[PDB]
């Protein structure tokens, strides 16, 4: 029938216009209330209890602040009410596709379980989309308040995964393009998703977000660029940019891939493996699949949450033993125990086809140490992290049009020179974490001098604590020293 | 092992020394992260995504920081590192015996499921404290750190529960009762629990608090009361003391009590109830228990949870159908229907005995008008809450002691009309609220005139839309104009 | 001349239409940036520096907020751009009169230095407001945006200060009542001044403020009721509404009659007075006006700020000998000294009239202990406070309009009772502080035996620590024992 | 006399040993009150009402919170009662020495009116610190609580302002090194006095600060290096502290650098240097200063405050008229126009030497344009920013010692390619505005054209707005195309 109020401790009070509160209230999107925004990061920062569901809220909400924005101040581009719900409606979207834990489940379970498929939480997004419509009876209720169902639901998945297939989308006309930049932007990765997670988690993280996204919606405006309208900011704001990217980074360094929080997914990830073959869901038609299988059937897919970890920890069936004590070891805190990080220097870069092969080379590292135990290659762990500004190598400022006072209507654009000599020289790097499985005293001294001349053989970046845990493996560093 | 440090979004950086970390490095603890705070109330806030775990660190560092104040200015007390010790304990573990959903486990379902049964969260956390002791072989490093377990450990539920029954506890003397003062506050309900909480759930809900409780830590003294060494509060600071019970009651009123966060509770509940016979929980020697019997057996207990929620959401048996279909129709926001809100008049309370006859009164009231539909009193819910200041019907500043600047040792009492006559005249009341398990516009008209005619009837207060949804009833009572 | 953005603490980016910049970058307005909002309150609680001219953007800023919400939720009101600018003039301007300390110069000195004149800031704002507009060449710019400065300027002064005088109004016709119930509502005092100034006074004295303006504004509508159209909230928000008053009075209490604020206001208000014969302030064609007489010129009247305080600071003048060491004294921080506060009883309500006699009968009481010094009457102050929730004895929520969810254009009146019965049963009262000038240790003891011994004369309440500081005396008051 | 509790917005609950408060209860700290922490950066920002009064209450809290800290972690430091107090009161004691809109008075005003002085608030600190202890017999009130005057006031001033001449210190021995990086931090900048500043300046600009001074302090330790007791902070951190950096120079960039609070800052100082030979300061004996001499007697430079802005512009003399008209366009905004910005490129650095020759080069390009106005040297303002961390062109945290976890006592060094590819490569730069005192429009246009032919010939880096402003003259450079 009409309006709802919801009260959110970021945004304050958002309106939800009564199509939006019928995709919300469906099991598709009431599902996102059983997966934690940031996973295993839960178990290392304790205010981060928060879920996909409110965070989806927000996206939604600021999505239709963005658009409403542009509308009331440049009614020369002709953004219709239906625009309005269909950018918000991407916007609460565009997490549905998210399974346990969120990233890893997409980014450390399901390439390990399904090497073979290529998912990403995008594509699983635009299916339980379609799942939640179709299950729903949406389409009757979005012509009813002038959504053109063909069209929009078109234009919506479009914003969400990009084109599905010169102007390639179909949902809307170049004219339109803009609209195109608000939900998940593919340009230059600056979106209100973003927006809403800085804020987010940061208030449940206990962290101080720096980006002023309110400053920055005020500055905005539609130009033309290259015969396409674009969303352009104003000269003045390179530098917030900039440091939004800056955010970015340091809450991936800080939380997002904290040493211990990964450590946590990865354990996770492992209980799951060794459970998928016992756990059975059942999807569409009484078929059951396997918590790898169910991204194949959204009615599956809908029912896969966080409660997995549960039933595991609390299951009684000997086939779940070996999953049940992995669980059973997060709750004891004997986690699996992290040696050292180090960088690649130079130009190398680290190959995903080489992933695997790095346990093995760590393990047969000569340190010249007296060690009581030996370790092999399944002792160990290596995590690779690619840490970015969102375009690999690019610079995504070298993506963004602007605007000056003086003319408004007219983009230009704005290189690194022009802004900071202080700025980063680089937008990509990795880190390498290495991890050991055996948690005793002795394999822990063990692994770390093996790990030191492995980070001395390869050529990487003397470990911070490199003399204080392998002070007879540096000095033969010279490099270091 | 060593301290470690948790970054807490409201308190910041709590330090917790290595017994603490044992503590909580257990699933008799760790439980905790699967069950809310506010229960039903993530369905209406959705940002109180957060459980009981991160709320009993928080009393625990509260519970440190009230306990090494006033050491620190009061030498003379000999507040000894084992006291603190036991006092942060306590504080961590007074939440432990909460259940599903928190209050609606205690507060709905027990008491439907067990009515022969006498169980509160506090009792439950005593044992769950006992069984987390001894399975964990916590007495021993107990003693590496100087406690004295048969003493601490009794001190430390008197902490929690009261006395396990002149000086009516045996952890520790008169000369320490100020301690016993800290963590549960059986005289007045001034601890540190809801100093957390406030803070917390206006972080999480979006509300913002009003009471500033490290102000009150620093203006606490201890001073002789009755031959008791007790917790003295600054003269000055009793206005601040009314508004603290005052903030309680607001968030009561806006949020833990608020109309559809309680219906949620009471469907989930009905759910609980339905699912009982069909749900098993293993416990002690691999025995089977049912929701309602897990409290029996704290292994069983351990494993009690919000999964219950998803286990039977996900269910597939068509025994747990009926259980199932009540979560399914919280997720489509097919919720029983509020029609309205009422309280008692003059020195009329209802009695706990008399609730269930409610609903019948309510079918049985004889509304002047001409309806479709009739209804019964299965259709109605009466939900009764009882409001006060934490004590009944008594003012919880008569049970507060204070000092003066000019004589810091020497106790004081303070009445009412000695603060404002701008405060309440009285410290309880009742408020009822009526529902409607027919949801369609018919039955919902009805359910209305039965409504208002049975509050004209009754002589209650005028329901405040009641000329709005009853015009035609709300004109024959004179009382109301 | 296009939109400014302002970045306000309290309300983020604040976008200034070029009228309104235009009204403020003038010396009348500027003159605001040199008036302390809580005048002596900066030296109680040192965070509140903040001026009249942030608080001023901000008033402007809401009355902007709320009129829009109202245009945008109800088109039928016909709410013109034209009626916006001219909300947001009189909220900008409604603090224009403020003179030096803000409430000491019209609460504590012109009453004092002028008892036969009747002058209040509103009356001063439309003053300045008049010489505002017509020393800077406003009337064009106005009818530049479409303002008919005839009607508008009309409109705005009522605004702020009432019917300059059946509708007895002439700015706006009674279609339109609505809008003067938001820059300065006379009918019930829910206006967007005090959400202002609960905000921003919270944020920098450092107290945490419970009003939820923005929720406020998303129920609010426009509602015939008597002919009129009003704004009306929604049922539910009563509680909240209560809630707005209740935190207005703690406001009160703890920091804007703080009773060393007060005294500080008292002492500088008693250093004007000596300085008043002496001090020269040029108004119009060169005329030379006293501090309190500036009031009766504008052009001198921009130029009395707090400034005054510094200039007698830093006098060299053997005039201001007098004046200037009573500034010193708050320097060097030796104040009068705070003896004790009490209340009236029963019906007694001490009247303006006898503010002057009480001194002298606190120095008449005779107390009946041996006292080594004797005070007179001159060396007590008396302050008598007047605590209510803006309308005298009556309560403003009985002035307020309400609307159902069932029936949103239908107007409803909601009693204390249909609300809650721990509401506060009276909504004014008086507080009686009083002070010693003579601030040695025997002087201070002897104060507070002539204090006690005045209240138990006059029956006033018992004071918290009589029992300490007059152990001797309130042993023969039966009534507080 | 006892302690005292003030209320900071920033910190809470701040407690006042009674040494303390004598030296704040002065006229020469409370004069603190009267000089805004951000000079004219209220005039574009305006929460930055705040005055350096409170921000050194918070120094002065922090610098205790941080020894403190120290000595409760590591009892063998021997930190006394005594050391705490001096710490205390070199923080409250560190900002003393500044003048009317702090950095205008030392950074713009001072350099022109004494060019052949140097002068800093440091020294000028100094210098009140003594005067406040003379004038108002602090001695006796420093041995009264233990402190021994002689060596304790040699240890706060050398905190303030570094060695007053091998260990270089005398108020100290090298045992007790680690106390002088409290204050003023020499050695790489990182200080209590940033860490309120941030906090304090952020929450009154209304832009977030992302540096936690908290959680520093908990990590932080004394470790011996070179023979040295220095603080050192935990490995892990080194990312935090790069980030601190990079807040610093945010801050810089948006708000303290900002170009119209600079411009303001600019017209202030020349109003300044016009009034400085008609305004006299009364300091000992009656001898009268001018604002540029005041620095050389204490007891005028008490009286020097941001009140001589108001005395000019309140003035009525004819000699005052040049002065008090540029204030009066301040008022009105009619302020020197912004032109644009621009940086050298390769090794160019521009001296302070070359500073007063930059207009006049401007003025003498040569643009090939067809121009209206012809502009010269007098019309052109050129300032020059010297944006860094700290340490010129060095890295700071070279400068900082760390620790490990597995080694507590053991100091280590951490170099900047241990920590990330994505730091700045350059630790300085330069950035040059250039305004037009000449404010119509054919004038700008023109100012504009010479501005931009300037950073052609110059081979500074192309404005951001180059190609709108100056479309004519852009092209003619190949190296920006
Ligand atoms: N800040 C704030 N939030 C509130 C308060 N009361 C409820 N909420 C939150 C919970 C929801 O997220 C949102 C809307 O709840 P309401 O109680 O207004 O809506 P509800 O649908 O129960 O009422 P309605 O259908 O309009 O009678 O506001 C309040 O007093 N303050
Ligand atoms: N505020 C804040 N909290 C952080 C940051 N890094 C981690 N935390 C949180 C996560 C935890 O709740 C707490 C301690 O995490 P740490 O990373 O210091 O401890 P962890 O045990 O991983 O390191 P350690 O064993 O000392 O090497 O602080 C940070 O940069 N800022
Ligand atoms: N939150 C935030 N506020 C800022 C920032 N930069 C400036 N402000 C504040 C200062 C003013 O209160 C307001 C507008 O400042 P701007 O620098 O945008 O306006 P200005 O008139 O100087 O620039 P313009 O004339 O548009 O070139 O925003 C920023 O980076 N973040
Ligand atoms: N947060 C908070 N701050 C307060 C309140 N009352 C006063 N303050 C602030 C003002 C000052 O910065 C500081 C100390 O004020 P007090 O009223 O406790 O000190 P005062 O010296 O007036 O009392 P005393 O001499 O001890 O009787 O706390 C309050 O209720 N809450």
């Amino acid at each position: 029938d009409t309006m709802k109020v919801i009260n959110d401790p970021i945004h304050g009070h958002i309106e939800l216009h009564p199509l939006l509160v019928r995709i919300i209230d469906t099991p598709q999107f009431q599902r996102l209330r059983y997966i934690k925004q940031l996973g295993g990061g839960y178990y290392v920062f304790p205010g981060a209890s928060h879920n996909r569901f409110e965070h989806s809220l927000g996206v939604g909400y600021l999505a239709g602040c963005l658009v409403h924005a542009l509308g009331e101040k440049q009614p020369e581009l002709q953004i219709s009410e239906r625009d309005v719900l269909c950018v918000q409606i991407a916007g609460l979207c565009r997490n549905l596709g998210h399974g346990p834990f969120s990233h890893m489940f997409d980014g450390r379970f399901i390439p390990l379980a399904r090497p073979e498929v290529k998912w990403t939480h995008e594509q699983g997004s635009v299916m339980m989309f379609e799942h939640l419509i179709n299950s729903n009876g949406i389409k009757p209720v979005m012509e009813q308040y002038g959504l053109i169902p063909e069209e929009d639901i078109c234009f919506i998945k479009e914003q969400i995964v990009g084109p599905l297939e010169l102007w390639p989308y179909k949902g809307r006309p170049e004219n339109k393009s803009f609209l195109y930049e608000i939900v998940s932007n593919k340009r230059n990765g600056i979106d209100v998703d973003k927006w809403d997670y800085f804020a987010r988690d940061c208030h449940h993280l206990g962290i101080q977000n720096n980006f002023d996204y309110k400053r920055f919606i005020k500055f905005a405006r539609v130009c033309e660029v290259d015969n396409e309208l674009r969303i352009c900011a104003r000269d003045k704001e390179v530098g917030n940019l900039y440091d939004m990217f800056h955010t970015r980074n340091s809450l991936h360094r800080r939380a997002y891939q904290h040493k211990v929080g990964n450590i946590i997914d990865t354990m996770i990830t492992d209980a799951f493996l060794k459970a998928d073959d016992y756990i059975e869901i059942t999807g569409a038609g009484g078929k059951k699949y396997r918590i790898s299988t169910a991204i194949d059937d959204m009615e599956a897919y809908t029912k896969l949450t966080d409660n997995i970890f549960l039933e595991i920890l609390y299951s009684t069936d000997p086939k779940l033993k070996d999953a049940r004590e992995i669980l059973k070891q997060i709750e004891y805190r004997n986690l699996f125990k992290y040696v050292g990080e180090t960088q690649p220097t130079g130009q190398i870069k680290i190959k995903r086809e080489d992933y695997e092969s790095l346990p093995k080379e760590v393990a047969s590292a000569k340190p010249k140490v007296l060690l009581d135990v030996k370790l092999k290659a399944e002792d160990f762990i290596v995590d690779v992290i690619n840490m970015d500004y969102g375009m690999q190598e690019k610079n995504p400022i070298d993506h963004v049009s602007f605007y000056c006072k003086t003319a408004p209507n007219r983009a230009i654009r704005i290189t690194k020179n022009q802004v900071s000599q202080l700025l980063p020289e680089k937008f990509a790097e990795q880190l390498i974490r290495v991890y050991c499985k055996k948690v005793d005293r002795k394999s822990l001294y063990a692994a770390r001098q093996y790990f030191v001349q492995w980070c001395a053989d390869r050529n990487f970046t003397k470990p911070q604590d490199g003399d204080v845990i392998a002070p007879l493996i540096t000095p033969q560093k010279k490099e270091w020293n």
